């Protein structure tokens, strides 16, 4: 049986790029981070393929961090027989703001305008300064539990201090703003579903994986289709595009988890958030401001030896110093992890002697996620 993964749609085109997943891996199934987490945590393949129960779930992609409850429940229910779960960043990513409203003038949002658009305070194109555009704004958002929503609401939570209400960090955008959704907002499902909805009506705007926000990488720099963010009219400062190069420095500056915390899966996923707050990376002052990580969730242990080897071989490639996935990562509008980050991941999850290593012959002795489904 193949190793089965799925979840987050933000990186789905990356994981579906030929050669990114290695031998034994089934093609990645994009269903959203909420579904990905549920699939892994409950070993429930129906969260990947509705109506299909005959297979196990081996890993998930998620841009939503595992919650305290998700972690504690897995540790009590599954860890004794399946081993520790592993949660690790896969790549860095911007969050793009694509929109459907024609005009040669560049759409460049100040952070406060972004806040106003997504709170409903600014609901006309005239209300974005220098937009060259008029008429209603319709916000498109993710209907389901979405890691893109989590990455985006982390930014709104950190920055939107001047609304009639505030944004909570959440995976369901419909519940983020305490003052509710903007009138006329449209829900859609998946990264691609949202982009389809974006095109289905004039004047629509959304938040989006940079790999889906434009059909080509250069399209991310087209401010007639993908908004610049970071405008400051008073200081005559232009916003910038969500191209990977505009978040690469900020991603590169994120510290590896503290050694003493590495047995805690929560410690492995850096999150951005408010300024001057320990445990949280501040949003960058230069380049493009909206960014975060998308992550992998695996088991340390698989009952089956072949599955264990195949998982290790994937980690060897994805976190390899050489012969890795970095070119594909860049091609998909994402930021490769720094060399030192890759080394830290390998040291814990690959290097045999480490207590956290996949297939550790002592720690995983007689334990692991099951071969057969039942």
């Amino acid at each position: 049986m193949d190793i089965n993964g799925g979840g987050a749609t933000l990186p789905q085109a990356l994981y579906q790029t030929s050669g990114v997943l290695t031998a034994g891996f089934a093609q990645y199934i994009g269903v959203g981070s909420g579904n990905g987490k549920a699939a892994f945590l409950n070993n429930d393949y129906t969260k990947f393929q509705a109506g299909v129960t005959n297979k196990n779930v081996h890993w998930a992609g998620s841009d939503s961090k595992l919650s305290a409850t998700e972690l504690s429940t897995y540790a009590s229910a599954k860890q004794p027989t399946w081993g520790k779960l592993i949660q690790v960043p896969s790549v860095g990513t911007s969050v793009a703001i694509p929109f459907n409203k024609s005009g040669s003038a560049a759409v460049d949002l100040s952070v406060q305008e972004l806040c106003g658009v997504f709170s409903g305070r600014i609901n006309t194109w005239d209300g974005i300064s220098g937009s060259g555009r008029t008429g209603p704004i319709v916000v498109v958002y993710r209907s389901e539990s979405s890691g893109t929503t989590e990455l985006f609401t982390r930014f709104l939570n950190a920055k939107c201090n001047a609304e009639t209400g505030n944004f909570a960090v959440t995976t369901t955008f419909g519940t983020s703003f305490s003052g509710g959704l903007p009138a006329g907002a449209v829900a859609a499902t998946g990264s691609q579903g949202v982009m389809t909805a974006l095109a289905a009506g004039d004047g629509r705007i959304t938040y989006m994986s940079p790999d889906f926000a434009a059909p080509t990488l250069a399209g991310l720099d087209d401010a007639t289709k993908v908004a610049r963010v970071g405008k400051n009219v008073a200081t005559n400062t232009q916003g910038v595009s969500p191209a990977a190069a505009n978040v690469s420095a900020a991603i590169g500056a994120v510290p590896v988890p503290a050694a003493a915390d590495r047995s805690n899966p929560d410690a492995w996923v850096p999150v951005f958030g408010p300024d001057n707050t320990a445990g949280v990376q501040p949003y960058p002052t230069s380049g493009y401001p909206i960014l975060g990580f998308t992550n992998l969730i695996f088991s340390q242990c698989y009952a089956d030896a072949t599955q264990t080897t195949q998982v290790r071989d994937f980690f060897t490639k994805h976190y390899g110093a050489s012969n890795n996935n970095d070119a594909a990562i860049t091609a998909n509008a994402f930021v490769p992890l720094p060399t030192a980050w890759k080394a830290t991941v390998r040291a814990s999850f690959l290097t045999a002697s480490n207590a956290l290593s996949i297939g550790n012959t002592n720690v995983c002795n007689g334990i692991g996620r099951p071969l057969l489904e039942h």
